[PDB]
This record gives C-alpha cells, sequence and structure tokens, in this order.
C-alpha cells in the first residue's frame, strides 16, 4: 500500500504545514501538523475543555461507529516550545492520503494549553518520531507509520515541504520526479527516540565549507533551523546589522537586508537554503526589525534541522530494520 497527501503552510511564514487526516466512520476530516520530532497522534475532540477551543475542527468519538475507548489509557506530552496537552485515548480507523490504518491510538485532548488554543488552523498533531517516544500509560502506543508499515510497498515515508507553498507527505514509495540529482544517505541513531543525524558541516553564502560534525534531529513539527551558537554567529555576522535580542528571544536583523543562504553537509552531498527561507518577518506588526530562521540551540540540549532546513530538500525518513535519512536538492 501507499499514501500520499498534500501539506499547506498555515500562515504566510510557513510556521507550521498541516496536513487533512479522515478519522472514524464516517469519515472525521482533521488538518493535524505532522511532527517527525514526536510520537504521539492527538485531536482536539468533544472531550477539549470548551474554554481551550477557539476554532479547530474537533473529532467526536461518539459520532464514529469504529472508535472505542482504550480503557484505562492516558496521555501527557510536553514539547520543546513549552507548550503542552493531555487526554484519554480511543482506537480508531485512520487514513493518510488513501492509507489506512485500522486500531490506530487516537489520542482525545481533555486540556491543551494556550498556543494550541490560540492556532485555529491546527487541529491536532501526528507524530512520526520513534514509537518509544509515546506517551500514553500503562500501555505505550505505536505510530500512525510504524502500524503501517508492514502493509507499505517500503517501510518509508517522504516530507516534501514547500518554501510559502504546498507539499506532500508520502508514504511507502519515493516519487523519482519529485526531487532533483540523486538522494545521499546518511545514519540515523534512534537512541533518543529521534531521526537523530549527523551533519558534515556548512558554509555561509558564498563561503567555504567548514568541515565539522553537528549532531541534530529532522523534525518537521519545528519551524527554525537550531544550530550551535558558533554557526549561528558566523552565519549572523554576515549580515549588517543583525544582532541577538535577549529582548525578542534570538536573533534579529535589519528588515533591509538582503540575507545569505546557508549551506549544509549530507555526507558528500550539500543541502543549500536559500538565504529568503530564513526571514520571519518583522518581530511584530510594523516593525523594521525581523526575525532570523536560524537560531541558537544552546540552552535546548539538542540541534534541530527543523522546517527551514527540511524544506530546502527531498527528505526521506527510511525505516527499514536500520533506519537511516536521506536527502536530496529539489
Amino acid at each position: 500500500s501507499t499514501g500520499s497527501a498534500t501539506t499547506t503552510p498555515i500562515d504566510s511564514l510557513d510556521d507550521a504545514y498541516i496536513t487533512p487526516v479522515q478519522i472514524g466512520t464516517p469519515a472525521q476530516t482533521l488538518n493535524l501538523d505532522f511532527d517527525t520530532g514526536s510520537s504521539d497522534l492527538w485531536v482536539f475532540s468533544s472531550e477539549t475543555t470548551a474554554s481551550e477551543v477557539d476554532g479547530q475542527t474537533i473529532y467526536t468519538p461518539s459520532k464514529s461507529t469504529t472508535a472505542k475507548l482504550l480503557s484505562g489509557a492516558t496521555w501527557s506530552i510536553s514539547y520543546g516550545d513549552g507548550s503542552s496537552s493531555s487526554g484519554d485515548v480511543y482506537t480508531d480507523t485512520v487514513s493518510v492520503g488513501g492509507l489506512t490504518v485500522t486500531g490506530q491510538a487516537v489520542e482525545s485532548a481533555k486540556k491543551v494549553s494556550s498556543s494550541f488554543t490560540e492556532d485555529s488552523t491546527i487541529d491536532g498533531l501526528l507524530g512520526l518520531a520513534f514509537s518509544t517516544l509515546n506517551t500514553v500509560s500503562p500501555t505505550q502506543q505505536k505510530t500512525f507509520f510504524d502500524n503501517a508499515k508492514a502493509s507499505l510497498d517500503s517501510p518509508v515515508f517522504t516530507a516534501d515541504l514547500g518554501y510559502h507553498a504546498p507539499g506532500t507527505y508520502n508514504f511507502g514509495f519515493i516519487d523519482t520526479t519529485a526531487y532533483t540529482g540523486s538522494i545521499t544517505y546518511t545514519a540515523v541513531s534512534t537512541k533518543q527516540g529521534f531521526w537523530e543525524w549527523t551533519s558534515t558541516g556548512y558554509a555561509v553564502g558564498s563561503g567555504t565549507f567548514k568541515s565539522t560534525s553537528i549532531d541534530g534531529i529532522a523534525d518537521t513539527g519545528t519551524t527554525l533551523l537550531y544550530l550551535p551558537a558558533t554557526v549561528v554567529s558566523a552565519y549572523w555576522a554576515q549580515v549588517s546589522g543583525a544582532k541577538s535580542s535577549s529582548s525578542v528571544g534570538g536573533y534579529v536583523f535589519p528588515c533591509s537586508a538582503t540575507l545569505p543562504s546557508f549551506t549544509f553537509g549530507v555526507g558528500s552531498a550539500r543541502i543549500v537554503i536559500p538565504g529568503d527561507y530564513i526571514d520571519f518577518g518583522p518581530i511584530s506588526t510594523g516593525s523594521s526589525s525581523c526575525f532570523g530562521g536560524i537560531q541558537s540551540s544552546a540552552g535546548i540540549g539538542i540541534n534541530i534541522f527543523g522546517d527551514v532546513a527540511l524544506k530546502a530538500a527531498f527528505v526521506v525518513f527510511n525505516g527499514a530494520t536500520t533506519p537511516t535519512l536521506g536527502f536530496a536538492s529539489k
């Protein structure tokens, strides 16, 4: 089997991407944030505290003939940005882009933090990291990908995120028309439950490539590119007037600037992030200070290849017995 679904930016900055997902019978379509940095499929629901729902589409398990309470199961998750959600669990039929899983754990939110309430465009998350990170207790649950894997033509999914444009998540096949050149594969460590890999270095603009190992995670659920302070300082040093602002919460730059590209290494291959991808616009409406798309990971504890980086590539998440990650230009 295979699946193919379009993913669409939620706003003009590509702050996140939403992908339609069919849950239950008859289908209830919710727009979920596919997140390769977590492993819970959770939804706004008929159980979500009413004051914490503001425009989202909800899953109502009582309207699904295939929903069943997973008795005694609860879940609670905290994300790197300080957001959180929690609740109980149903099993139901879930389909993505024509690919159907029966008995998928659908985590129904009873509570969500303010960041989720305030984002009317995101109806929940679909985790695509390793199932060892799933938060369901007392019986940990499998991700959609893990449940689908054995039925897939090939045990893979791919992320092809757009810059200010829709893109695609495919399951079970590699679309050889969606990228240019060849795919370079690189080793993954699953020890922390993430798609964790080691980049071979970086360049700033037209500068020379610096060969250096950068361990980090491929995380579709994180907007920006978070790298070591040394690397980030080297990048922003090439933008006149750029500075790290503790009041804003990271590097800012004059909105009048032309940003240089940023290149990262995948083995002997190179992925170029155009400068425009690194512009996140005015810090507040009308400001001439703009927010940077490359930020320091210092104090996160991990480097994060978020959307800024991933959208410059066609990315293969290979879930074979020995997992790997593939990157191609596009």
